[PDB]
């Protein structure tokens, strides 16, 4: 049958049918494969064995790989899905699985490896890192090929006994939606070699016919034993070839080990692999028809590399070959595929000039214009070798010049771009539009979706294609017949109408009339509309949704507007298909919700009005650009073009060679995405600063100023007298940053005044006023104040060093990290695990960590997902070594003829170098005496002072903070965290416990509670939550504390300060509410208060220092809960969606009572 | 000075001098490096920074690799020692360390990977599994070369900012005892680019001049950012070449990225790497004196592979080349070194018949009789390609036939075999005899020891050599001048007098 | 435990008088807990295929003594003693039951006989040293314990890395 799927679903479809067990672990962009396999098993989909697939989630891909190995050796057909860093961790087991000749298929959504930077996007770096393990390797070039070649892999591995890696390009194919022919399970079972399966069962570990495998071997037999598998690898090419003929007879689609396309007498041929083959064949069709003698060899079976099957499809007329590798091996002579082609042609004496290049790293665009550039390089007198395509390499001059732009799209193919807002329904509607068109017409349909790094308020760009011919355009849309803008704020911000065809359609969602078009639309946009004679349509979708009662949801409205003008299908047919999908989507919502969406369709058709623009729009002239402010060179050359969606134009000379970025760059973004912003009521404010404490974006802060410093304040900068003996004679004001606020509403909810001192007002109404207000508050001079930093009020007067990050509105993680920077950020180094905290904390080119007025601030680094604890441990060793080198130079200065005041500060530092306050005090004293002491010295004594000055950045004692999520701490990095805590080093571990893998969409974890439903746990998690805090207490010398900011501000303050001062390992497990819980983020602080009050989350502190004082180390800070446990679960969707459901809710309540009663015994 | 050491001690000697931190985790046969580095720190040996090396043991080599990254990024020169399954667990962090251009040297006693079976013995499977991480790769063929090239790696990585894997063959060199010239720490400090060290400190993570590293990047900038390190890899070959000249002027021993030995008009040449280069050169000396036009190219800097330095030492008279790889990549068209040689010669239009083979997997014996078989295959009318040497492959017919047995040991070299019992003192005594002879004579001394898998009561066979010429015989004793049997039970049980002259 | 337990060419694990005995496998140093976990999942999968073929035999024209042992095994397939008792009854009645059957009934009995090596409930044993359990494999050992699977982990604590020399 025909369905609209992506590569992931296409792969999981075949993997599910052919497997009994699937051990999985989430990693983008492979996790959708494991998610859908869990849902199918949850609803009882049967594989070819008549049973449901058993899905088991491990603690890491290393654990997943071992489970695959054991399951295979014991007699169960087992598969798994992974990519990128996950595939690296499976490499050790891959040698074993291949070495033991076990049938197996790994499905890989090929993704780049973390080098100078992390990239979740697609290339072959991961697959190439395992090409020597002995696995076979099969490449799929399209979503249709994923369906077919996944079947080829599963059938071939049973026959050959050689395990397979079936890989397809991450995102470019794994997330591309296409209408394909789906192969029925019943047809798969008719092709399976059942004799091969039964032989596999007989080789299983079984005590009734036992055997020994995996022995240790001496040099006398190891080499021979390793070569004994030679026949199995020699027979694999023919086995795969015969399987491809089986699939060919069933589907009609013919695959070979290497496939050729292009002129039979071609002289220039490109050898490539993966989705690039689709782009190359489309270009080859275009060039061959124009008379060029070019061709393409698609590599399907990369390993084992069959020389016979490669030469079989190479035309005898080939004189020059360009090999394209989607990877980079630095310092290597050439990339993998290039060296293979060069080798095989040498082994057979072919006089063919071979040239290799690199493309598409990290989902870099690879379009037909680049393909011609590769072909033109083969047509040159001396073809450039070791080249790159798709970048401008102005440093080493490896890039090919893209001279001209060609349009190789098949005639009759419709192309549309949709600019949407984060979670406004645009992407979901386009997926439904593809499903509508694919199911009811003969046209092929394709969809690809570009997402934003910002988690809330980001830009989404949808790329859709429909045509009478199969769609091989695995690249972004170049010339669009229709461009739709579902957010009017994008007008004048992004190049929306880029590349639109003459006479194309421009659909806009805005409240602007035809006359307001002259003043609202920019001149460059008006020129394109007029010169290209576009059909410009406008619709006020927001007005329609308000009047009907759908709020601001415009997804149904904008989809109706598309079909009305696109002329892809009859307008009357589309309306039926839209309303039919509404019944499928809103049928269970009720009669009221159903008819509202029906009215949305009807009202949208009548409201879509074509804008009749004057022809004089073609001559419009840009308006004079204002005098731009002097911004740093990085902001001007890097951050602005990247946020302007022009980062691909930046040449190689723009970037550092090691991925090092400046700090404090998010303050230049000023996204202004808030719908409402807090307005401060000075008369109701008690000056408690709790609003600044809970802000997940540091958008609201308190400001103090002497009355003289309030001179040039705007009239709206109303201040109040400062409360407290510390701030006597000063003015106070709570000021919000309107362009950086997210409109989450946490600060208004936490305000404890009798009358609310914060009220949510629309941004547009007060944006002009509050911007000048914030610009004045930010320019206020520093005020020396003696407020105790150990209190909530006093700590918020210190500058936040984490601001304006990309976390969601109301995130429960950033308030914890923001508070740490306010206490110790002056002297801390952060080792941050991969996860949400690394995405909002370190997504290029914007850095949310900033500096104070002295230029000091946290240094931030992210290594890997699994190594963060050991990463920070290594930092502690190095910092200790750097202080030791400084202490030696200071002790040498004591014997030098230096000033008596210099010797006093040196001795004071040497005695207190391991104390935070004393080392800063005497450290700053030495800094003040350094310039004068150097001037008064000469010769070797001056050199000794210059060495101290070179190391003055290590006088102040540092504070190592190891930050990461619960998935890192409870699963993949738990072994390393256990080791670093047990070592006794002076490190501080902060676990942001969201009880799921939050960044990757919300998958199951050991931090997930009993009965909670998450991805990979569709039926709910049976086993209870692992108690990480209890295991760290078992050492006795590890400080462990469980905190929750929403529950108790004072309890969080005490545990953080006690943990940092403790000269040893400290573990802070913080409850972080998240969007994956299925709750209203406006009341994110309130949800954490209900969690502790209902006995769901405990609050305790284990202080090893109390044991040395003869006291009880365990202190239970909240003993008696006052709220109902069952009522808290019903306030989050992650528990209500389960409603077998009642049995799990009862087990969760029994575990919460036993956990509280166990803490009462440890406290008594 | 001259001391009797093994490859492990020779490497740890240099690693200790040039490093401040060493995060370690045990794995045969690399753990002796971390053991002896731990003992030196306990007795207060000073490095070139005047302090003792800080040794930290982790929960695994993956934890060790992560600790290296953190220590380097925080401003301390850090090293580690690993092999085989341990190096695999370090592969993820190697991408980060190489990607961030951090100076570093991993010392690896190259050991086979666990496939159909575990093997603690030596081959290049582990090092080849990381050849795409972006680390440089430097191969030493003897105990003396371990001393010298470990210094080359530590000096080169500071200058190039490209991290190095300095690897030597497990057991065959890591546990081979030889009398070598030991390089003084004071002489090492006279060659260090101290400007490079201070610059490395300035890039460290520090809150007083903060920065962000290890970001996540979208498709708009990732490709460009990955190619921005191209100058650093292009400059690494010349940096290594110049560093080798620094060591050359100090020690008198001349290393190059690729070294040539054999007839200047040779027509058959073997390209190889590791301890096989010693065995091949010894055989080449024997064949060249017999009139055969044969030669040998030793690969020192495997990555980055400099085509210019490789073609520089390849005689124009070469017609046929046999490449020997000490690894197996099942299903691959050819093994790594074979594909590099095949590629570079194709890129330069050389009409040279190239043939690749596999040898010495899991410390399989590789002796001169096998080397001649490789040369004889190049002399055949149709040379067999994709071959094996040292085994009898009667299934797929890849093995070369060992036609005749030759003795290529330099004349005047004494050779002794000692058959001992487990822990009866024989091995320790032979080691002491080597130290006695090495410290008090002008003779070179070599010791290699075959152990048993049984922990108590096993058979041990010691192979010792002494001669007036340097001992390149990285293979078991073929013709012994003396054979000693320290256990009468072996009489009638084992072929003790096998091969005695 | 893998060197004295599985160094080629000698295997110390042997079989009993009936030819049954422990099947031995070693994967890697770090993955042993998850290794045995995967085996437990597979054996459970292999028992389900046999149990389904036995339930089909209840509805087939076979002898009453054959059906009596099948119902007894299906009720006690997860008990060590009961599954062996009724399992051996099935094995003893199989050759005669196959002789008295034909067609699809004979094929259904031949499928029971093909899987009779899964009648007796298996005992998965995860054996390793203190280095595996306390260090490199602790994360995997922690996970398999949390899963609740019916596995038996035996940690031979020598308080050192005995094989590699005593680290
Ligand atoms: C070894 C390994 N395995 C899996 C991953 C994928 N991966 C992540 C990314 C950022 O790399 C990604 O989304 O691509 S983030 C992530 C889970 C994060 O879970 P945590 O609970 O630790 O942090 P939070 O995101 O705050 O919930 C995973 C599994 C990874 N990066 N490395
Ligand atoms: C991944 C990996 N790292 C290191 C090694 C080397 N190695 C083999 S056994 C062993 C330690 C065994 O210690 P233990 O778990 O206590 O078992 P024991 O020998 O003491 O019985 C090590 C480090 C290895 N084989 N694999
Ligand atoms: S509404 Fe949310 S983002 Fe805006 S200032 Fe308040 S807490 Fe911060
Ligand atoms: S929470 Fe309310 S009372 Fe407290 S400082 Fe903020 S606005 Fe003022
Ligand atoms: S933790 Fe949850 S709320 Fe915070 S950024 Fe991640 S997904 Fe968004
Ligand atoms: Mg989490
Ligand atoms: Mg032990």
């Amino acid at each position: 049958p025909k369905q609209t799927l992506d590569g992931n679903t296409a792969a999981a479809h075949v993997a599910y049918a052919m497997s009994e067990v699937a051990t999985i672990y989430p990693i983008t962009p492979s996790s959708p494969m494991a998610e859908i396999a869990d849902e199918w098993a949850a609803h009882g989909r049967k594989n070819i064995f008549g049973k449901t697939l058993q899905v088991a989630e491990m603690q890491s891909e290393a654990g997943a790989a071992g489970a695959v190995h054991g399951s295979l050796a014991a007699g169960a057909l087992t598969t798994t899905f992974t990519a990128s860093q996950g595939l690296l961790l499976m490499i050790p087991n891959m040698y074993k699985i291949a070495g033991e000749l076990l049938p197996c298929v790994f499905h890989v959504a090929a993704r780049a490896l973390s080098t100078h930077a992390l990239s979740i996007f697609g290339d072959h770096a991961d697959v190439m890192a395992a090409r020597q393990t002995g696995f076979a390797m099969l490449s799929s070039a399209s979503v249709q090929e994923v369906m077919d070649l996944a079947l080829v892999a599963h059938l071939a591995t049973l026959k050959a006994r050689v395990p397979f890696v079936h890989f397809f390009d991450g995102f470019r194919t794994s997330h591309e939606v296409q209408k394909i022919d789906v192969i029925e399970y019943e047809d798969m079972a008719k092709l399976v070699d059942w004799d091969a399966i039964r032989a596999f069962r007989q080789r299983a570990l079984n005590p009734e016919h036992p055997h020994q495998r995996g022995t240790a071997q001496n040099p006398d037999i190891y080499f021979q034993s390793r070569e004994a598998a030679n026949p199995y690898y020699l027979a694999t090419p023919g086995i795969v070839a015969q399987v491809m003929e089986q699939v060919a007879g069933l589907t009609g689609r013919h695959y070979h080990l290497f496939d050729y396309a292009g002129a039979p007498d071609a002289e220039r041929v490109i050898v490539s692999m993966g989705s690039s083959c689709e782009v190359i064949e489309e270009t080859v069709n275009y060039l061959v028809e124009k008379g060029e003698k070019v061709g393409l060899i698609k590599v399907r079976l990369f390993r084992p590399f069959s020389a016979e099957h490669f030469l079989k499809v190479l035309p005898a007329s080939v004189k020059r070959i360009a090999v394209l590798d989607r990877t980079k091996e630095p310092g290597s002579l050439g990339e993998p595929l290039y060296e293979d082609v060069q080798t095989v042609l040498a082994e057979h004496g072919k006089n063919i000039l071979v040239v290799g290049g690199r493309y598409g790293l990290g989902s870099k665009e690879f379009n037909p214009s680049m393909v011609k550039a590769v072909f033109d390089n083969l047509a040159a007198t001396t073809p450039k070798n070791k080249f790159t395509v798709g970048i401008t390499d102005d440093v080493t001059h490896t890039s090919l010049e893209i001279k001209e732009h060609i349009d190789t799209s098949p005639k009759g193919t419709f192309r549309c771009k949709f600019f949407g807002l984060g979670s406004d329904g645009t992407v979901g509607a386009n997926k439904n539009s593809i499903k509508i068109i694919g199911d009811h017409t003969d046209m092929y349909a394709q969809g690809y979706f570009v997402y934003d790094s910002k988690k809330s308020g980001g830009v989404t760009i949808s790329h859709l294609r429909f045509g009478k011919q199969p769609i091989q355009s695995a690249y972004l849309i170049d010339q669009a017949d229709l461009i739709a803008c579902h957010n009017p704020s994008y007008v004048g911000r992004y190049n929306l109408l880029e590349g639109i065809k003459p006479g194309g359609i421009f659909l806009l969602n805005s409240t602007w009339s035809a006359e307001e078009m002259d003043s609202r639309l920019p001149a460059d946009m008006k020129r394109t509309i007029a010169t290209k004679k576009l059909k410009f349509y406008n619709i006020d979708a927001v007005k329609i949704a308000q009047e009907i009662g759908l709020g601001s949801r415009i997804n149904v409205i904008m989809q109706t507007a598309f079909f009305k003008i696109a002329n892809v299908i009859p307008v009357d047919e589309a309306i039926k298909y839209i309303k039919d999908s509404i019944v499928k989507t809103y049928g269970k919502k009720g009669d009221k919700i159903l008819n509202m969406n029906f009215a949305a369709v009807d009202r949208a058709l009548e409201a879509l009005e074509e804008i009749k623009y004057p022809a004089s729009w073609a001559d419009a002239v840009d308006e004079a650009a204002a005098t731009v402010t002097e911004e740093p060179e990085f902001i001007q050359k890097v951050l602005r073009p990247i946020n302007a969606l022009k980062g691909d134009e930046l040449p190689v000379s723009t970037f550092t060679p090691d991925g090092v970025f400046p700090v404090g760059t998010t303050k230049y973004e000023k996204r202004g995405i808030a719908v409402n912003i807090p307005q401060w009521q000075p008369e109701n404010c008690i000056q408690c600063n709790q609003c600044s404490l809970v802000c997940p974006h540091a958008a609201i802060r308190p400001y103090l100023a002497k009355p003289a410093d309030l001179a040039g304040a705007p009239e709206t900068f109303v201040t109040k007298d400062a409360i407290g003996k510390e701030a006597a004679g000063l003015k106070f004001r709570i000021q919000v940053s309107p362009l950086d606020c997210t409109g989450c509403g946490n600060c208004a909810d936490v305000c404890p005044a009798k009358v609310k001192a914060l009220t949510m007002v629309p941004l547009e109404e007060v944006t002009a006023v509050e911007e000048a207000n914030y610009n004045f508050a930010e320019q206020l001079p520093e005020v020396k104040v003696n407020f105790n930093p150990a209190t909530v009020k006093g700590s918020q007067f210190r500058q936040p060093l984490l601001e304006f990050s990309g976390a969601c509105a109301g995130c429960g993680e950033t308030p914890y990290v923001k508070l740490v920077t306010q206490l110790f950020g002056d002297r801390m180094i952060i080792a941050n695990a991969t996860g949400c905290s690394s995405i909002w904390g370190g997504s290029a080119p914007a850095c949310p960590y900033t500096v104070n007025r002295q230029g000091h601030g946290p240094a931030w680094a992210s290594s890997l997902f699994e190594d963060n604890a050991e990463f920070g441990y290594g930092m502690a060793l190095a910092v200790a070594k750097r202080q030791d080198e400084l202490a030696t130079a200071i002790s040498k200065a004591l014997e030098a003829p230096v000033s008596a005041a210099f010797k006093a500060a040196c001795e004071g530092w040497l005695a207190g170098k391991d104390d935070a306050d004393r080392s800063r005090e005497y450290g700053d004293r030495i800094k003040a005496l350094l310039p004068g002491e150097i001037s008064q010295a000469s010769g070797e004594v001056k050199d000794l002072l210059l060495d101290i000055d070179r190391q003055k950045d290590y006088l102040t004692k540092k504070s190592i903070w190891i930050i990461g999520g619960d998935g890192w701490a409870y699963d993949i990095g738990y072994g390393g965290l256990d080791h670093v805590l047990a070592s006794g080093a002076n490190v501080n571990v902060l676990v942001l416990d969201t009880e799921v893998y939050s960044n990757t969409g919300g998958q199951s974890s050991k931090a997930t509670q009993t009965g909670a439903v998450a991805r990979f746990a569709a039926g709910g998690k049976f086993t209870k939550k692992k108690d990480l805090g209890l295991m760290a207490m078992s050492y006795g010398y590890v400080y462990v504390a469980s905190v929750a900011m929403g529950a108790s501000h004072s309890q969080l303050m005490k545990a953080l300060i006690e943990a940092e001062k403790y000269d040893g390992p400290s573990l802070i497990i913080a409850y972080a509410p998240c969007i994956n819980h299925g709750i209203n983020m406006t009341y994110s602080q309130r949800e954490a208060k209900k969690a502790v009050e209902a006995g769901y989350w405990p609050l305790y502190r284990y202080n090893p220092q109390l044991a040395q004082e003869g006291k009880n180390p365990f202190i239970l800070d909240y003993k008696t809960p006052t709220a109902s446990f069952r009522d808290f679960l019903m306030g989050e969707i992650r528990y209500t969606s389960l409603k077998k459901a009642e049995q799990l809710f009862a087990k969760a309540e029994a575990d919460a009572k036993a956990r509280l009663e166990q803490y009462k015994k440890l406290a008594e």
